[PDB]
C-alpha cells in the first residue's frame, strides 16, 4: 500500500502511465508499433531535429514541391510515422513545423519517463511511491479551502481568455512543487519576479518534474521558436492551457505555475527567432499582446506578482500582433517551478 496522499497518487498514476504516453504519440502519428517507445534513444530524437532543419529549409525558400517531399521523407524515415495507406503529408508551414517540434519534444520527454518509472526488483514500496521518489521533486497537495487554493483559483479564471471560449477549465487538484536544486540555482537576485503559467502535453510532465524546463538544442530549427531558444510562459491561464492539448477524450490535464524572474523584459511588438541576440543585457523578452492583465488587479503570493485578470486593451498595436504577453527567459535558473494545478477540461461545441 502506499503511504502517499491520495491526491499525489492519483497525480503519479496519471502521469506516470506508459500506455497514455503510447496513446498520445499514436494521436500525433508516430508509430509506436515499429519504433517503440522504450527503444528510442537520444542520438535518435537529436537525428530528428536535424532532418527538421533541412524541411525549415525548404519552408523559409517557400520550396513545396520534391524537394520538400524528400526532406518530409527522410525526417519520416528517422522519426517512423503511421500514415496507413494514405501519401505522407508534407510539412509546409511554421505552424506545422512547430508540431513536429513538439513530438520531438514529448519523444524527449517519454525517454526520460521510461527510465524514470523502472522499480526496484525487489522494495517494500508500492511503485507509486518509487516513482514519486526519483522525481527527486515534492508534491505537496493544497486543501481547497485554503487561501492559496482560493487565490490560484482566481488567477486561473480571470485570465481564461474571451477568445478562448472553446473549453472552461475546472481546477480539482494543486500541489505546491518544490524540485531538488531549484531554490538553490536560482536567481533569487532578480527583480520583475511574476508566477507565469506554462502548459504542455500530458506526455510530458514527469520529464518537467524531474528535469525542469529545458530550452531546445542547437540542432531545433531556429525559425521554429519566435523569440529564439527559451522557455515560454504566458500571463493568461488558457493561452498556456492551449498548449496541454487536452481533448474531450482525455479532458485531464496539468498547468504549472512558477516564479519567473525576468529582470528587465525586451520589449518586441512582432516575432524574431533571433530575440535572445537582442537582450544587450535585458534578461527576458516579451512579446507584446493587444490584451494583457492591468496592474490595478495584482496580487503578490510568496514573492512573486500575481498578474489577476481580467484582460484589457494594453495601447499596443501593429503586420501581426499578438492576441496575448508572452514571456521568455533563456537560462532555466530564472525559473522556480511553484504550483501544479490538475485542470478538468469542458469542451463546448458551439457552431
Ligand atoms: C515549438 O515551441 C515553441 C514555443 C511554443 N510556445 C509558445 C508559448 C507562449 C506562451 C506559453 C506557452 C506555454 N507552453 O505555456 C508557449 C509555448 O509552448
Amino acid at each position: 500500500e502506499s503511504q502517499l496522499d491520495l491526491r499525489v497518487q492519483e497525480l503519479i498514476k496519471l502521469i506516470c502511465n506508459v500506455q497514455a504516453m503510447e496513446e498520445m504519440m499514436m494521436e500525433m502519428k508516430y508509430n509506436t508499433k515499429k519504433a517503440p517507445l522504450g527503444k528510442l534513444t537520444v542520438a535518435q530524437i537529436k537525428a530528428g531535429y536535424q532532418s527538421l532543419k533541412k524541411i525549415e529549409d525548404c519552408i523559409r525558400a517557400g520550396q513545396h514541391g520534391r524537394a520538400l517531399m524528400e526532406a518530409c521523407n527522410e525526417f519520416y524515415t528517422r522519426i517512423p510515422h503511421d500514415f496507413g495507406l494514405r501519401t505522407p503529408p508534407l510539412i509546409r508551414t511554421q505552424k506545422e513545423l512547430s508540431e513536429k517540434i513538439q513530438l520531438l519534444e514529448a519523444l524527449g520527454d517519454i525517454e526520460i519517463a521510461i527510465k524514470l518509472v523502472k522499480t526496484e526488483l525487489q522494495s517494500p514500496e508500492h511503485p507509486l511511491d518509487q516513482h514519486y521518489r526519483n522525481l527527486h521533486c515534492a508534491l505537496r497537495p493544497l486543501d481547497h479551502e485554503s487561501y492559496e487554493f482560493k487565490v490560484i483559483s482566481q488567477y486561473l479564471q480571470s485570465t481564461h481568455a474571451p477568445t478562448h471560449s472553446d473549453y472552461t477549465m475546472t481546477l480539482l487538484d494543486l500541489f505546491e512543487v518544490e524540485k531538488d536544486g531549484e531554490k538553490e540555482a536560482f536567481r533569487e537576485d532578480l527583480h520583475n519576479r511574476m508566477l507565469l503559467w506554462h502548459g504542455s502535453r500530458m506526455s510530458n510532465w514527469v520529464g518537467i518534474l524531474s528535469h525542469g524546463l529545458r530550452i531546445a538544442p542547437p540542432e531545433a530549427p531556429i525559425t521554429g521558436y519566435m523569440f529564439g531558444k527559451g522557455i515560454y510562459f504566458a500571463d493568461m491561464s488558457s493561452k498556456s492551457a492551449n498548449y496541454c492539448f487536452a481533448s474531450r477524450l482525455k479532458n485531464t490535464g496539468l498547468l504549472l505555475l512558477s516564479e519567473v524572474a525576468l529582470g528587465q523584459c525586451n520589449e518586441l511588438l512582432e516575432a524574431n527567432p533571433k530575440a535572445e541576440g537582442l537582450l544587450q543585457g535585458k534578461h527576458s523578452t516579451k512579446g507584446l499582446g493587444k490584451m494583457a492583465p492591468s496592474s490595478a488587479h495584482f496580487v503578490t503570493l510568496n514573492g512573486s506578482t500575481v498578474p489577476l485578470g481580467p484582460a484589457s486593451d494594453t495601447g499596443i498595436l501593429n503586420g501581426y500582433t499578438l492576441n496575448y504577453n508572452e514571456y521568455i527567459v533563456y537560462n532555466p535558473n530564472q525559473v522556480r517551478m511553484r504550483y501544479l494545478l490538475k485542470v478538468q477540461f469542458n469542451f463546448l461545441q458551439l457552431w
